[PDB]
């Protein structure tokens, strides 16, 4: 199915680069931050929208009050995260391209849920790989 | 496997900017706005990718024509690289994510073949909207 | 029948684009906002010329004030650092009319073409989450 | 389903403003009327997302001014002076949605825009107050 493309994707690039990016430095780019433990959680919603994530996004947002920073290069990537401990969090925006992925494809939401674990399912596959991620790392479905 | 994070890459990349450059004919180039009378994005696909993936090719590119890279307009901001007629560049780093699939899952062939089927598909969504038609185009068959 | 197409335009349009411009912005014309929820109205029945005057009856009786989406596609929509208590009588309902008018009981049918608008609204607003319990549907009004 | 909301658009949009300019010939400062016709230009295929990305295109090639009727609004486009009135009815984009929860595609859509226009243009030559006044547009880019 054409939701472990999208996991595999999401995961090498965005994952490995910010974690391997931050273990190296050890910083991040509120003006200027700096860190001392990591905690990564991915964030996927129990059921997609029919236009995208955006709306969930920004309603999690406004219900938590994230933080914005990209990562200290002098390749930016920004994120959202909650001498300082810091506790990254995210939703992949990549989840949105699935809906339409389905348009190309009520078994609608019964199928949207399934690739939507099968996504969760590689993303945790993907985490026992490397090293970089195999503990300061986890994911929340049926959020 | 292609088909699919083409799809999500089309839309997300090349929908956002069209959109925003559309509505707003500004773009933060060194944080000041420019003008826009006449632009399309060129999507330039590498014939051949690399064990490690697609910076290589992306450096080399970027380097020899050295293109200056900025967002969009803020009030998030999509940065691109590009050179009045702003003349946008794209090389999209999600071809990496095939590579990985294919090592996770004849081999220089099969990756031709994502190649290839992420140019028709690209072209194919591109040709169906009217957004983008026109003020984009997809450059294969290059170095 | 032709209801749902009407509902769906209506919800779509109008409530997708307004509540998502109020949760990403939070200000209408200056006031700014803390909280939304928003009431669809629906006439307990349709009259012979639209619904013109059940809304202005509607807005005498409860004195609803005028307030756009601050935009920089103005919406002039009435509500009632500050909660708002939004309510609306979707003025498409009286297009249904004239559906019928070219589609033909009277009284029951559109009793029913009203309900089916009511329960795809309540459909659509379960669908997305910008609008999943921001969003209240009052049938059978007066 | 998609004459329903195209009779509604008609009724709603263009008898009020043939009213409203009829009895008033005043718009947004008031502008003076003299001799006016408004093009409902209907696009051949629709967007997956809607109609504002074909809308937004038009008004800029065409640079077209916005502006509402008198009060005491409508908001529309258009160009001592004839008033040239313009206007990309939204309603279409609904089609799609509906057309998507509904269930060739591409060839469904064409019929859809097909009957809003007829039935759009029939029920413009049935009234007498809209008559001559307005014209639909089809085949347009
Ligand atoms: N919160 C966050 N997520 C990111 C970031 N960078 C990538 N991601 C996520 O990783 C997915 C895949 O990354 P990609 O680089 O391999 O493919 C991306 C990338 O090739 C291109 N793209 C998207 N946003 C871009 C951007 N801002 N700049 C340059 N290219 C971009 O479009 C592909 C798919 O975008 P997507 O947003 O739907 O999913 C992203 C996206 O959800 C990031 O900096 N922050
Ligand atoms: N309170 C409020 N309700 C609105 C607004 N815009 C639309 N609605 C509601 O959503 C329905 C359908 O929205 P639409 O945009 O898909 O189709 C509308 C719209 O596309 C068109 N229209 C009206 N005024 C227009 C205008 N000034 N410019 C362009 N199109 C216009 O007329 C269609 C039918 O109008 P209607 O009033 O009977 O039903 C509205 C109406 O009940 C709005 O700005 N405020």
């Amino acid at each position: 199915l054409p939701s472990t493309a999208l996991a595999i994707g999401y995961y090498n690039s965005f994952i490995k680069r910010v974690c391997e990016e931050i273990h190296g430095s050890e910083c991040v780019e509120l003006k200027k931050i700096k860190v001392k433990s990591f905690r990564v959680d991915v964030v996927i919603p129990e059921t997609l929208d029919d236009n995208g994530v955006g709306n969930f996004t920004t309603l999690y947002n406004k219900r938590y009050g994230l933080s914005k920073a990209t990562t200290c290069t002098n390749r930016g990537f920004p994120f959202h995260f909650k001498p300082v401990d810091i506790h990254l969090l995210d939703i992949p925006s990549t989840l949105s391209t699935i809906v339409e992925s389905l348009k190309l494809y009520f078994d609608m939401d019964y199928l949207e849920m399934r690739e939507l674990e099968n996504f969760a399912k590689v993303l945790k596959y993907l985490i026992g790989r490397n090293a970089a991620t195999k503990g300061y790392v986890n994911v929340l479905t049926n959020v």
